[PDB]
């Protein structure tokens, strides 16, 4: 069929008149293969002969052609003959430095790779070239809604809130200690403002203590701006969550949101009770009922630590009847005995919240009969939504003991595992 | 001491008289650090008071800054977001194809390389950026003197060698054949041209079978060009070879090498017997004295085979005054059984003339004392210029039986291993 062609590795001048010239670069093809060291050729221009088959290589560039390229010489020697002048032997890329040499092995690649000390620097390369990579560095992707992080209060040292600055523009709801109205601060930033109604608090002991919760800073935690005493009753300032509370917004706001981000608003919820747990603070009383969905869809925790400033009896005892019996473990209903493992429990009962959209937890039962069962060992079943893996971590919320809960730091870690898929 | 700088990650308008306004990008310096969400700065200009310590991070090119870098955002979400358009996350960098996303784990670098599928593509990619290298690639090291093979003929279709193109310019040697004189072919081609004296070999068998070795072309084999039948006697024209016998060499020319070039020597003849080997020719009386040496210091293997046409008897039988004994295994001793396995057994000798620099194997024998103390097990000594593992090579050559000796294939494997050192 067709033609062998090759490269002619070295000049050849023919010695008889059986004899091919050789001019080195040039292609040629074989009309004769052979174990016999003269092969039949054929010049570029039709003229055939015979040429050394020692003196050409095969069709595709081969190696023994460019300059470079030297066999098998050692090492030793090729250090002997070597700034950036190179050369390759048997593969190895030896290189002159300053004087000295640099050797390295080609298994085609040479071993190691670009080492850049900061990512920075490696985005830089890669926006001059793509280096292996499907395409050059272009563009880099953009944010429309960037968003500044809260800050712990408005303004530095002001806990005190003057309603003068305050501007009542829509009430929103109305939450266990009163109004909820939404309104700007300096008629420029969003502001959520809570009404409490006198009786619900001990004001003197809430207050006092909300100074510490004043500086608890965190992306998913609503932040608490602060608070007024002039005005009375007394009226909390915090961040502004635009779509209200996550358990309505799990029932009601269905077409806002698709299953796949439910475990990032269990991410976002526990990220937020991971920085609690950094700080000690109990939150007491996790709930869907207790976060709160911003603009963004993203769900922060609120009313972190308010259970302890309770005046209502029914509320704060394990025993009353307006108790969070259905997100507490044993340990609180038998002996109140509050930790980190009962935020934990929980969460895992918040987790559960989120994944059945917003159902009520033991639905069937009465708080009593609820207590009951979950001290036996009644376990909320896995929602449809709940895919094994996402059903083990919540699930690990409720083992019996408390001290083999997992953290809010471990759980953190797992869940960004599963999300992961 | 010194200041603490920072970079503004976000703009931050004062709030009021204790705030101090951030500006992206710009940089700042912390006068009070602390577990409060609020740090005391000061200005690139001087100006002071209070910004919030979430709005800012440290130091050096930290990552949330440039453009890019986007945290924890799954890679589910960047490929909605996502030619050449990218992002970096947690560390990943996701690049937009085409419509396609890519992405690459960054552990600072990537994973992989530039995968090329030539040495050529390399040594081109690396000639433009240095990526890595010490260096970009420069400058090509060279080879003065190149030289081109040897071609198997002095022409196609050559055997008979016309006297008429033969000047004889010097007398060289005087080999056991007769006088060796050097010569140009048509006054341009180096020549060594062999006088044989008539009675020293069976002309018409030899003759006959120097055609085939006229085929047999090797760059480490002194290259058999032709011989001439006309003029009697007769003329057998090889390669020439400048430096002449590599045992004269290594007695008499020991200020044109170093110690360090005698391995090389090992592996120029190695490479010949590997050649020989696989061409199933035996060689019959490998030995320093049939090694020739060219101008570039490269050891070649000649007059091989030529044992078989020698007519004087005291040459050829084993028992004769002037057979190799010295070089010969027992089988070849006891029951004149040649094979490739009493080639080696020879190469282990010359690799021991090499190393004692030509000095004669078991020179305190006689050729019987030799044969006698061989067979009973009496192997030559190390040299000294040889190292143990170098002797460990040549004392394989040796095993009393012939098939548990190394082949020529082996043998040149272990010499390349050894000389990398
Ligand atoms: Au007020
Ligand atoms: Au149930
Ligand atoms: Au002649
Ligand atoms: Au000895």
């Amino acid at each position: 069929t067709e033609l062998k062609k090759v490269v002619a590795l070295y000049d050849y001048m023919p010695m008889n008149a059986n004899d091919l010239q050789l001019r080195k670069g040039e292609e040629y093809f074989i009309l004769e293969e052979s174990n016999l060291p003269w092969w039949r050729a054929r010049d570029k221009n039709g003229q055939e002969g015979y040429i050394p088959s020692n003196y050409i290589t095969e069709a595709e560039d081969s190696i023994e052609m460019y300059e470079w390229y030297s066999k098998h010489m050692t090492r030793s020697q090729a250090e002997q003959l070597l700034e950036g002048g190179f050369i390759v032997r048997d593969y190895t890329v030896s290189v002159f430095a300053k004087g000295v040499i640099r050797h390295y092995v080609v298994c085609y690649y040479l071993a190691e790779k670009h080492l850049f000390s900061t990512i920075p620097e490696l985005i830089n390369y890669h926006q001059h070239n793509s280096a292996g990579l499907i395409s050059r560095l272009k563009y880099p992707v953009s944010k429309q809604n960037k968003n500044a992080p809260s800050t712990a209060g408005l303004g530095y040292g002001s806990w005190e809130i003057d309603p003068k600055d305050l501007t009542f523009l829509k009430e929103l709801g109305t939450g266990q200690f009163g109004v909820v109205k939404y309104g700007k601060w300096r008629g420029q930033y969003d502001v959520a403002i809570k009404m409490i109604r006198e009786g619900s608090m001990s004001e003197d002991e809430f207050i006092e203590e909300a100074k510490v919760m004043m500086n608890l800073s965190h992306e998913k935690l609503v932040q608490l701006y602060g608070v007024c005493t002039k005005q009375r009753p007394i009226f909390i300032i915090t961040e502004y969550m635009a779509n209200g509370c996550l358990l309505n917004y799990l029932r009601e706001m269905r077409h806002r949101f698709q299953t796949q981000q439910l475990l990032e608003m269990c991410k976002d919820v526990c990220e937020a009770m991971e920085y609690l747990e950094s700080k000690q603070f109990l939150h007491r009383d996790l709930a869907a009922r207790n976060c709160l969905v911003n603009d963004q869809g993203v769900v922060k925790v609120s009313d972190f630590g308010l259970s302890r400033y309770v005046l209502d009896d029914e509320y704060t005892s394990s025993v009353g009847s307006k108790f969070p019996v259905r997100w507490s473990p044993p340990e609180v209903l038998m002996y109140s005995k509050f930790s980190s493992k009962s935020d934990i429990w929980a969460f895992g009962v918040l987790m559960w919240e989120i994944y059945s959209l917003g159902k009520m937890p033991y639905e069937r039962f009465t708080n009593s009969e609820t207590a009951e069962h979950i001290a036996q060992g009644l376990r909320l079943y896995r929602p449809h939504l709940a895919s094994e893996r996402v059903y083990t971590i919540m699930y690990s919320c409720w083992h019996e003991k408390a001290d083999e809960r997992p953290s809010f730091k471990i759980l953190l870690s797992n869940i960004l595992d599963v999300m992961d898929e």
